[PDB]
């Protein structure tokens, strides 16, 4: 079927990406990187972000699949010496599709931009003080001073909301954790401190108090919005799929990157 | 229909029980507090606590409701001045029912024993090292050394949870979250730090190292467990029904306790 | 004697400043901004601030004092109406110095720079990547990665350092203090996690490991410092004075800015 | 000169302890536990603490060494194979003492008692809250909700101290520094969250709210006081002393015991 493959563009990954190019020559198997049916990842996490937002416009269309060539990815879980195994059970197919939520951020301004994230997508001020009203389902939470926000997806929070003390929840979960950057809280400013975790359909919204410029990220990309009215975070209509061949728990992998 | 109602024990609360009482008297409401099917809590969230401990057994069968008599609980949620209404909306009918997930405890010794728990349990030391090996649906994940783990519900999130650093979620997400209690690590010693949030399904279970002797609560409830073999967390399948005659919404909750 | 007096700027600010001229016109009392004996702030702990850098450069010669116009500052302990007591009594002098310890920042090319800090001095990189070298007293101590870091004067531990989980030092103690910003651990990356707090004649220094632009902070200062080679910390020798009339303990002033 | 040694108990560390012995047979040294003047302990930082609470009656004429069996000890900084190298340079003298601070713990009734601590002393009630007031130089600061305070030496801020977040300080800063477990805050109830770091003559105190039962801690002992009226916390002016013949930085035991 129809297939392409992206690599981190250094020796080892390159050289991995035209063995198995030649493996699937043996095969009914057709490269294609237009219309692409299996996205195949040889690199790191960095290098599957890329290979994620590359075709984020045909998600229920592709199974992705990571190779990781020097350390060990979350979403990169098969050793570059089982590439070999791995082309031959791609080969016949009947495998089963895994799918992890992602995360729907919305931009409005005085025309509005929606972006996908996978890991996170975070706010911070163009320099000076950030301080934005946080707005549960239209509803007046906080007013939050501080560095900055991070709202995670459920794979993402072993990531950056991992380092912001943020809870490692299971991708099965249907859900954001948004988690404060360097929050001050003192008798007259209160924001609540924990991690907040929201369900589908609950939408937190960011609104300016004073400053309307934010440096604003989505996984790997950074812009600096201006005259910015509105953010809105929600989880995703749209799921990511992976293409699994094995049992590698999640749990397992958490284990294997953090304790040992 | 069926119905009780417990009291905290002070002046406040026992004359403010007498007072719906009589109202109910004048509609088609029996007091029955072997089977109730509405269970009426004046007090704090410990009085609500021991009323839901107190009727566990029959959970699909009841309707809970808290007033606060003086504080604002996360269980109750009416106040002592809304007494009069609430006789009356209660006195019809046709009020909704919410449902909120439970955590159950199991404890097994070298004749097993099960718990229910609407906050949290958690596992001490009965003195001295608290060491157990933390396996996660039969695969080993962790050795912890602190003072001990908290495992909560998502309504229970707001309570001990949160002190330990854990997430607030939703109570609409089937889940569970274990969080940590002082713990050590360094050079020889790994713990992940972060809190975990499990899925319905999904079964953690703590195994004593050397010690076999802990100290475990249930909410409000205490005891020390000699012998144990294993102690085993998952989502129950019971839930809690509350009747809502208003919108309330849980953000709304976290916001009046915490921010203002 | 010669002194001055600062203002935020704003209507309160600048015609109380006027009222305190029009006080110290009436005793042996002669203004000047050049070469001032007695800087008078009115205004935030933003006010105060400028003050200390507008006259960094002759410290031992100065005694500070602040007003505070809306809120209350660490820095700035005097109520807007206890201003025409505090004429009078700066008037006769016979006053007590309290002095504070200072941080100094070096930063060294490849002319090397130095700089004072009173609340604090953070590193981050100019987007992109944090990976610097923290070296302490020659030795090397941790390769850290994150969003950046902060060294703390003591009685800057109320402000940034706060806000990142570092401790709150009495100013009496001649120490400094790191803290970290969204730390990355896992099985590979290591860092301390802890703040670190180190007396006077420690060296700290922090050494680029790919990038060598990095964006730092000297209190409200903020410069993108390029071809950075390396950046020293310590305690400084020049420390800042003030003028006390009355009893007014640290722990007393935590007390007001953060319990109620 | 006098000396004694003291065994973890184990294989390993008795046959140890009778090496040493010979070796010392061989110079002008004299074995006396009652008064020795060169206290060697040999196992873990627990042996250490015991070998320190053994003596804690002469710490002005008792020099400390520890060596380490099997793991690497902040206060036992020799290894197992450099115990002859240790032998012979004790043998000669004219080494050098280097001085670590003590917190003094006085705890008063309705007779008083004092206790000194290498690490640290904790604070917990004996079942059920645990509620104080925290007193610094006799100005009431906070009310304490939570699970109980740890008041760490700087040389024990390594140990318990770090578990529950509180900062590593450089031994060579007379103070102590005080950290919050499970601290409950809400819209009620408000702690400063933040380790707190205090200078010599600064004394805390702990003051009872309803529960006057607190099972406290020094170091290793843990005892149960009935009918508690106030506990004192404050820096000793007792110090303990240790012999050093080799350069051996705080900041590199840190390093060696967290990072590798
Ligand atoms: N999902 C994952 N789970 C576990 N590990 C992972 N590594 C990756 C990856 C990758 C290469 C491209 N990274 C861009 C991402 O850098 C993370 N990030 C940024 N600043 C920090 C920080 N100060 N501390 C921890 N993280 C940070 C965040 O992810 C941001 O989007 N993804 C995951
Ligand atoms: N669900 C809730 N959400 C928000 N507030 C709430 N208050 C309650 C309640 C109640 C009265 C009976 N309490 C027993 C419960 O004491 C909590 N707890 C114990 N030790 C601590 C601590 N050191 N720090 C915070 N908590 C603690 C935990 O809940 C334990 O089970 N429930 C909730
Ligand atoms: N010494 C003090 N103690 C207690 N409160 C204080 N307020 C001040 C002040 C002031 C107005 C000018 N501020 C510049 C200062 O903003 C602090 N800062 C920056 N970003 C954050 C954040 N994300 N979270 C908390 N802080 C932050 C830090 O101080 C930086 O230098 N000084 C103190
Ligand atoms: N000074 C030190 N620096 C770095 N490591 C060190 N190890 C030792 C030692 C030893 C063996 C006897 N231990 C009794 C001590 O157990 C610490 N402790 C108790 N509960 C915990 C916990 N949940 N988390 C971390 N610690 C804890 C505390 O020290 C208490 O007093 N001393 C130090």
């Amino acid at each position: 079927m129809k297939y392409m493959i992206t690599s981190k563009g250094d020796e080892k990954s390159d050289l991995l990406r035209l063995n198995m190019i030649a493996g699937f020559g043996e095969y009914d198997m057709e490269y294609d990187d237009v219309e692409p049916e299996i996205v195949i990842s040889i690199g790191g996490d960095g290098t599957f972000l890329s290979a994620f937002h590359q075709y984020e416009e045909r998600l229920d269309e592709i199974a992705f699949i990571g190779i990781h060539t020097g350390h060990l990815g979350f979403y990169a879980d098969w050793r570059p010496a089982e590439a070999d195994k791995l082309v031959k059970l791609l080969a016949k197919g009947e495998y089963q599709k895994v799918s992890y939520p992602l995360l729907k951020t919305t931009v409005k301004y005085g025309k509005e931009a929606t972006y996908l994230a996978l890991n996170e997508s975070t706010v911070k001020s163009s320099g000076g003080p950030f301080v934005v009203d946080v707005v549960i389902n239209d509803i007046h939470f906080e007013r939050f001073r501080g560095d900055g926000l991070c709202m995670s997806t459920p794979s993402g929070t072993t990531a950056y909301n991992k380092s912001l003390g943020g809870a490692l929840m299971h991708p099965s979960i249907e859900a954001m954790q948004l988690t404060e950057m360097a929050s001050i809280n003192n008798r007259v400013y209160r924001t609540i401190g924990s991690p907040l975790v929201f369900p589908k359909h609950h939408v937190v919204s960011l609104q300016p108090v004073n400053d309307k410029d934010f440096q604003i990220s989505v996984d790997h990309l950074s812009i600096l919005h201006r005259d910015v009215q509105e953010i809105r975070y929600e989880v995703s209509a749209k799921k990511i799929h992976f293409a699994r061949f094995r049992s590698f728990p999640f749990w397992r992998r958490v284990h294997d990157s953090f304790i040992e």
